[PDB]
């Protein structure tokens, strides 16, 4: 029932880089996706008790939120844009995993996946 540490944003001995495909995950994907009226619940880690989720963390093993993933961005903590999109598609999948379908943060978090693919689609060939 408790929270646990949240997904790290800073690792000084991980290496990092800052690539055009970086840029845009954070320039037009994130920004997309933080900006649509279905983002709230995603823009920071799932807070089990103010949500009273009790058994959250016991199902999600691998929690990821779009806080984490802007802080991610903004401080290049990723090397490649794979790692980025696997953060989104963790997160997707959390929600999928925990809630059923059709519950109205499911619909919520199909809308933001929806532009996440459309955003994708358009990765800019590295440069
Ligand atoms: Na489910």
């Amino acid at each position: 029932s408790m929270n646990p540490p949240p997904p790290e944003t800073s690792n000084p001995n991980k290496p990092k880089r800052q690539t055009n495909q970086l840029q845009y995950l954070l320039r037009v994907v994130l920004k997309t996706l933080w900006k649509h009226q279905f983002a709230w619940p995603f823009q920071q880690p799932v807070d089990a008790v103010k949500l009273n989720l009790p058994d959250y963390y016991k199902i999600i093993k691998t929690p990821m939120d779009m806080g984490t993933i802007k802080k991610r961005l903004e401080n290049n903590y990723y090397w490649n844009a794979q790692e980025c999109i696997q953060d989104f598609n963790t997160m997707f999948t959390n929600c999928y995993i925990y809630n059923k379908p059709g519950d109205d943060i499911v619909l919520m978090a199909e809308a933001l996946e929806k532009l996440f693919l459309q955003k994708i689609n358009e990765l800019p060939t590295e440069e």
